[PDB]
């Protein structure tokens, strides 16, 4: 709070900090409306939009790519490279595996960056701001606000896709599962939450020392809190500390009295 000025001072890095209790509507905010890219993250609202525009059906559609289109690490994608892979496979490697090509397939079947934006100002996120495809693959540098959001937007739209009403309920069940199924967030929100409590994130890296998870978090019995946790750095090339990540989750979990 404070705890979380702490956390700066003991990690040497900048944290954003939203989280919203939806069953008391308590929220808890550490510079919530600071800048940071976005980085990975973007692959959660990417898929809500895919699923707002495509039935579960049209899922099952089949992409094709070459390894062209495919830079430095793709876990998912390099393993399918003769076949393609659906549209649902691409959304479950994106999520999942934090398959960089993946993402990039899906954000050009939704129209680009552009339409992206598009749609998340429809819901009402004014701050959230994609511009480059595989933003990943550029040297992106601080004061830009292109492919930056907060932690307050990122909650606020996780939160309309995940458990409001922008998507209907069979396909909202799709996102929430992949995300509860994520495989890379073991050390970041998920390490900073009570056992037992069910968990869904996505998690995200750039440089500047960047380092980012976004989740909703199922207390046993009782609604959801969801959360953002960002954080960054001076040095482009600063090394980030999941222990940074998990550490900021626990003084939410506290000051929440839990959930």
């Amino acid at each position: 709070k404070d705890d979380f000025a702490k956390l700066e001072e003991q990690f040497d890095a900048k944290l954003g900090i939203f989280a919203l209790d939806t069953g008391t509507n308590r929220t808890v905010a550490y510079r919530p409306d600071e800048r940071f890219a976005f980085a990975s993250t973007i692959k959660a609202l990417t898929v809500g939009v895919l699923l707002q525009q495509k039935s579960i059906e049209d899922l099952n559609q089949r992409i094709t790519y070459t390894r062209d289109d495919l830079v430095n690490y793709n876990p998912i994608t390099e393993k399918h490279v003769d076949t393609g892979m659906t549209l649902k496979e691409l959304a479950d490697a994106s999520l999942r595996y934090s398959d960089n090509a993946a993402q990039n397939l899906i954000l050009k079947q939704i129209g680009g960056p552009e339409s992206l934006k598009k749609e998340l100002r429809k819901i009402g996120d004014e701050v959230t701001n994609p511009e480059r495809f595989c933003p990943e693959l550029n040297e992106v540098n601080p004061g830009e606000t292109q492919d930056t959001s907060t932690a307050r937007a990122l909650v606020t739209s996780l939160r309309a896709f995940a458990l409001e009403d922008k998507l209907p309920s069979e396909k909202r069940e799709l996102l929430i599962d992949w995300m509860k199924r994520n495989t890379t967030g073991d050390a970041l929100i998920r390490a900073g939450v009570p056992d037992g409590w069910e968990v869904a994130d996505k998690t995200g890296a750039a440089s500047y020392g960047t380092r980012n998870d976004i989740a909703i978090i199922w207390p046993p019995k009782g609604d959801p809190v969801v959360l953002a946790v960002l954080s960054s750095r001076d040095k482009k090339d600063a090394k980030y500390d999941d222990k940074l990540i998990a550490e900021a989750t626990k003084v939410v979990m506290k000051a929440l009295n839990m959930n």
